[PDB]
Formats: structure tokens, C-alpha cells, sequence
């Protein structure tokens, strides 16, 4: 298994605008937002709290479509 997902590098509070320090790339299951999309996620808002080590999923990011 090779596909990496975006994983929270810190707790991300509800309604926070994402910054690069908050997002790492990890091979996790289930698969979330592809790691290659990190640059596109900067300044987008999360619609819930994302604990440290949580996989970022498309439904957690306001305005995200792929």
C-alpha cells in the first residue's frame, strides 16, 4: 500500500484556516484527501475539530471538491 493521505500534524480547532504546519503526509487507512493536494488546502477552513493524527477527509474541509 503506497497512497499517502493528509494527516493532522496538530489539533486543528473547528473553523481554523489550514496552514502548512498543520498537514503531514502518511500512508493510513482509510484513505483521505491525497497528500499531493496539501498545497491546495492552505487557507481552506475545517468544519469540525481534527485531533492530532486524524486523517483529513473531503467532508471536513469547507469548499473542497476534487
Amino acid at each position: 500500500m503506497n497512497q499517502a493521505s493528509v494527516v493532522a500534524n496538530q489539533l486543528i480547532p473547528i473553523n481554523t484556516m489550514l496552514t502548512l504546519v498543520m498537514m503531514r503526509s502518511e500512508v493510513v487507512t482509510p484513505v483521505g484527501i491525497p497528500a499531493e493536494d496539501i498545497p491546495r488546502l492552505v487557507s481552506m477552513q475545517v468544519n469540525r475539530a481534527v485531533p492530532l493524527g486524524t486523517t483529513l477527509m473531503p467532508d471536513m474541509v469547507k469548499g473542497y471538491a476534487a
